[PDB]
DNA sequence: CCCCCCCCCCCCCCCCCCCCCCCCCC
DNA sequence: CCCCCCCCCCCCCCCCCCCCCCCCCC
C-alpha cells in the first residue's frame, strides 16, 4: 500500500531519448538512466566505481518533448517517479520488469551550466 | 555515476522469509515485497513486488518477527543483478537497511 | 508546485508517544525522532531531531507499541507549519504515513 | 542512524541563488526551493494550491556557481541532499532549523527546455 | 500513552554522496 | 525460518504526482 513507490535517480542516459507518439498526438519519451555507484570500493585493494543500476523511464506529454530536445546519451539526470513494474513478449513466455514512471527530471548541475528557457 | 539508489517500499511479504548462510556463516535473509496501490478510481491496480535481501542479526530477527502477509517498511537500496540459471536473466533487488512491520493495522511487542 | 514532499527516516524516539485526541475525536499521537550519523570520522555527528506527527489507529498502535528509544523506520511527507505560542514561530513536521519498530536490533511480536 | 537522512524536493526557487565564497576560493550557493502542492484540496468546496514548504538549500564548490550562473528567482527545480539541522543567533537565544544539504540539482524540464553545456 | 478517524500544535535519547554559513521568502 | 557478520542468487499475498509502450544499453 501507501499509494505508489516512489524513487529518485542520479545517473546518466545510456543513449539519446527515444521520443514516440500516439495517433492522437500525446508525446511519450524512453530512455535509460544507466546509475554508477561513484567511491564504491568492491573488488581489489584499490578504489573505484562500482556496478552500475540501469532503469529505464518513461515520460509524458510535454515534458517528454523537452526531455528529447534538451538531453542525449550520457547526460547526468535527477529523476523522480514511481516504480511501476510491467509484464512483457517473444523469447520469455510471460516477461516482467520494473520501469520508472517519471514525474520530474532534469540535467544534473554538478559538472555543467545550463540556459533555462521555456 | 552517482551514490547509491535508496528506496522505501510498504507492503506485504508475499511467503514467510527464507533465511539462509553464506559462506562464512552470514546470516541472510530473503523476502519479497508485495506493494499494492490502493487507488471511477481502481480497486486492486497493477501491485509492484521487490525482492529483498536482508544480513546478519537483522536477517535473524526478520525471520524471527515476520511472515507470509506481514505489512513492512523497508528503506534500502536498488541493486541489479544477473544470474545464469541452467546457462543468464537480470533482477533488480532491494539491498534492505532497515525494515520493520508497519503499526497502522497492528500493534507489535518489542524485543529490545 | 510539486507533490508532497516525502521523507524517510530511521532513529530513535526521544521519548514515549503523547497521545491526544482532536476535538472530533480523532487519535493523534506525536513523538520525535533523534536521527543520529553514526559516521578520522566522528562519533556522534550532528544528530537531527524531527516531530513527528501520526493520526487514527495507528496513533493508538504506535502509543501502544513504542516508547523513549524505539528506533523506528517512519515514512511520510514534511510539513511548514506556525504557531503563535504568547503572541509566532515556524517548525518543520513530518506527517507520518507508515512508522514501525526497526529489526536491526530487535525482534517484535506482530498483533495482526 | 542508517547515515544520513536523505530528501528530494521539487519546487521553486523563492529567490536568485546567493553566492558566497571562503577566503580560499570555494563556492558556496544559497536559496530556498518553496515547494507548493498542486491539486491538493483544503479549504473551501472547490480545489487548487495547498499550504507551501519552504526549505533553505546548501550547495558547494563548481555546482555552486553552475546553480548561480543557471538558476533564477521562481525556476522549478529537482533537489536532492541530506537534512541538517543547524543551531542558530540574535533575536532567539539558541535557534534552529533544519535545512538541506545539496548532492545534486536541477531545473525541471516539465515546462521548460534546457540547453546542457559545460 | 486503546474514548467513534475529520486538522492539538514542542524538532530533544549502539564495522547494511564521508574534507567546505542569515530568520522557512505562495 | 536464532550456527560467529564478509557477497546464496526467484520480483509472487485491507476513505495518512490520480486520464496517456521493446530485452536492464559502464
Amino acid at each position: 500500500m501507501a499509494g505508489d513507490t516512489t524513487i529518485t535517480v542520479v545517473g546518466n542516459l545510456t543513449a539519446d531519448p527515444e521520443l514516440r507518439f500516439t495517433p492522437s498526438g500525446a508525446a511519450v519519451a524512453n530512455f535509460t538512466v544507466a546509475s554508477t555507484p561513484r567511491m564504491f570500493d568492491r573488488q581489489s585493494g584499490e578504489w573505484k566505481d562500482g556496478e552500475a543500476l540501469f532503469l529505464r523511464c518513461n515520460i509524458w506529454r510535454e515534458a517528454a518533448e523537452n526531455v528529447a530536445e534538451s538531453l542525449t546519451r550520457g547526460s547526468r539526470v535527477i529523476v523522480t517517479g514511481r516504480l511501476k513494474q510491467r509484464s512483457f513478449t517473444r523469447e520469455g513466455e510471460k516477461r516482467t520488469v520494473v520501469e520508472v514512471e517519471v514525474d520530474e527530471i532534469g540535467p544534473s548541475l554538478r559538472y555543467a551550466t545550463a540556459k533555462v528557457n521555456k
